[PDB]
């Protein structure tokens, strides 16, 4: 029975004070006014899921990293807040971090932006953004170790723009923009395992998203626990 | 089921900053360049025991501690390095931790260096000697109560004085040099318990040997979780 | 006869303070740990050789520098290490130090990273990559005169970013990185003198890379007392 | 060919300040007034050598180092002087330095103090005392890995007392005094190598003098060249 504080140690390669921060971080960053609820049970965001927002590659990328796709024109932003999709990534994070060789090889996201509107522009507010940057750096005990953002329309930047001054140089090396013809790249970085959607040879993004709903709403009992163990 | 974190405790007298310390150095020590693996597994020195180089008494000394017995002519330094050596400590320490009262007493180790070698010394570098002192000090959970060298060639000492330096005061202390004449000041130190190849009443050393070897086997699947759980 | 320190002079442009710290590094960087052996014999990376992975031009470039080429399609990271493929440097570097031309106008090195892999990547850590940046920079006596990457793969700027920042800005200048697209600007670069593969007109690689195999092997005894001058 | 500046290299292992501040006092420590001649022909010291003053061991010692044997009883105050005595131990060194595998792994002393007298004790005054120091910590390219002394009587520790005191802390315990009951003692220290005289199997130490004799005398045009490059 690997002890929870051991996640942490993980993270910051078996550093105990490096470790510590990130705990007193990861209890604090979600208290931050306005606060995000501790709450995470699926039912306020299993709509997300069953609409294809959101879902998780079956295989790892060549460096054991974990794969999570992102797709933002599933995001309907007038029924669901960015606290909403917030707590997808919240959920889908306290899952994978059970793996051991996912607190080694930490994790790489891919976000489809293609459908990017000021409506979900207008959702992010500068408080959001700091919450961004707080779970990509030093809040939650995952190795963040690349983010790629694809079909990326030009009004996006003033979003990211947000984000940026409250990231460090290590995670600012780590994020890349592709453009519309990304796949030539995004193979490149994720050979044999990408959907068909995004240049695969095997699965589909709808067999993917619906294999990591049925894993999450698997899950909700391990969930409910994780929220009580942090209020 | 107690916590991981109670052995430091113990190991320190309950003083939660010095337990602190001692927790960052134990996952720290190895990884000094050239790093020793945190591979446990007997597989690799299973050689090792079968040679009769070590065992642990049956029964502890008048003050609770667990004694370790280690005999230097049994090392064939053309076949094992000193680092597979040193793991047969490593091994032996990780298993004897366990137990509450060695948690509380501490441990004595015996070392009889009858038949020691310049191949033997050659093997002892100043990074390893640099190792020798951090586990003896304040990188590994145990209490070291007594250190007892018998049958010491004069061509020891030069070893000896590789690792003095790292040494702290209390440590210095509790090395304690007999020589050829041992039995007698090796008896006060420890009564009833000792083998008969060194004064003692019952058992011998290859029955020793023989039983601490079963448990190792025996414990193999513990020491692999071990391992897994430092890095 | 030249003395032994003079080819750290011509690489300092007869400038004796800068001459001494360049000599003092030249014994000093490869002990840093884990630390790569001084041992030069081509025994141990023939395989490399003989694959292709390795040859040095016949004629200079029109500044009078040594030409050398690498081909990383034709390292197999699964028989050698980094140490190994860093040693075929050394190796070629100590025999064409050796011409008096090679030390006053210094050499460039042409590396194809067509085939470029993560199982690459993987060899090269951070000890590694401060090694590299060692022998570019002030570690060895010979002038770095440009660094030419072709066919370079968006995966290789990972281990870009990990050499980037120990090397100086002159250094930094003199790295070009051409794409796909390279013979036009290779070839500016490098007229009259380019084998086949890459806009040449005369030789193909596989013969400079045999070229340079057998004066390799043929100065193996030159070799042999290099690595005995440097322990 | 090696350069004359590598043993000063070896000796410092090839850290370039360390050897430069030894070929410094290399050729500085001599001029100390009242000063010692760089002569360094056996013709002033001939008597010594065959009186059986003076010998190099066959073989090395189980670490390599070369092992010189020096018998005080025969020297004759009276016919040679300290300066005279010194300069034996000058041209020894001077030849035996010529070997890297001497140059890698030092040497080793052992000083036959049987038979010291007042006389002798005379010779060695106050400068005298200051050169030895000298020569034994860092003003000559010989790493002395231990100097033994044997059946030293009780009024040496006076003269020794003069030494200690420019002696560093690392040359101070390569020291050993072993009294009258040294052959168990030295034996372990060099075993299979010694002369009959010192607990021996093979040779006798007339026959050790005699070759050591002839190498000096076969090496006097050697001697004689040194002997201009230091003046
Ligand atoms: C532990 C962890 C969490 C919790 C996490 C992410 C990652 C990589 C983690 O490791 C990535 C996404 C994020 C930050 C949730 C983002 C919430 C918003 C609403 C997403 C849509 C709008 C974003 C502007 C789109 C770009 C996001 C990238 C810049 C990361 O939640
Ligand atoms: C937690 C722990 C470890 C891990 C341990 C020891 C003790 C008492 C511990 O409590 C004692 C032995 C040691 C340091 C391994 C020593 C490895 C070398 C190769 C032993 C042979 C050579 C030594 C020069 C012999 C003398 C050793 C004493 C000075 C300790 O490993
Ligand atoms: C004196 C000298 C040495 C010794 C040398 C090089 C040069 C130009 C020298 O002048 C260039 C190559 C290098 C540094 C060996 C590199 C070893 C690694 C394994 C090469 C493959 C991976 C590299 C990441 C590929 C890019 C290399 C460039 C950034 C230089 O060895
Ligand atoms: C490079 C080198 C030299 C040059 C050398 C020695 C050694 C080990 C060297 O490596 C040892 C002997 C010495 C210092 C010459 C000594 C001269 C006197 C006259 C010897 C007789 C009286 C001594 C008081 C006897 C004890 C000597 C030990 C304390 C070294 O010359
Ligand atoms: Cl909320
Ligand atoms: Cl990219
Ligand atoms: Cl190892
Ligand atoms: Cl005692
Ligand atoms: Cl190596
Ligand atoms: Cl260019
Ligand atoms: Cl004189
Ligand atoms: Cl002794």
């Amino acid at each position: 029975t690997d002890s929870f504080l051991l996640r942490f140690l993980r993270a910051r390669d078996f550093d105990l004070d490096l470790a510590w921060r990130l705990l007193k971080n990861y209890y604090k960053w979600r208290a931050e006014c306005p606060e995000i609820s501790a709450d995470l049970h699926p039912r306020s965001i299993i709509g997300l899921l069953k609409a294809g927002y959101h879902g998780v590659l079956r295989s790892r990328d060549p460096t054991g990293s974990k794969v999570l796709i992102y797709r933002i024109a599933h995001w309907d932003p007038k029924v669901f807040t960015a606290y909403d999709v917030f707590r997808v990534s919240l959920i889908t994070s306290e899952l994978i971090v059970q793996e051991v060789e996912t607190q080694r090889n930490g994790i790489k996201a891919i976000f489809d932006l293609e459908g990017w509107q000021f409506s979900h522009a207008f959702q992010i507010t500068p408080s959001v953004a700091k919450k961004i940057a707080a779970v990509l750096t030093d809040s939650f005990p995952l190795k963040v170790r690349g983010i790629h953002l694809i079909n990326e329309p030009v009004i996006f930047h003033a979003v990211f723009s947000m984000i940026k001054p409250f990231l460090t140089e290590k995670i600012k090396e780590r994020i890349h923009m592709h453009g519309n013809n990304y796949k030539q790249s995004l193979l490149q970085h994720f050979p044999d395992i990408l959907p068909l959607e995004y240049g695969g040879e095997e699965f589909s993004m709808e067999d993917i998203c619906q294999e990591w709903t049925n894993f999450i709403m698997k899950s909700e009992d391990y969930l409910s626990s994780i929220s009580e163990s942090i209020q």
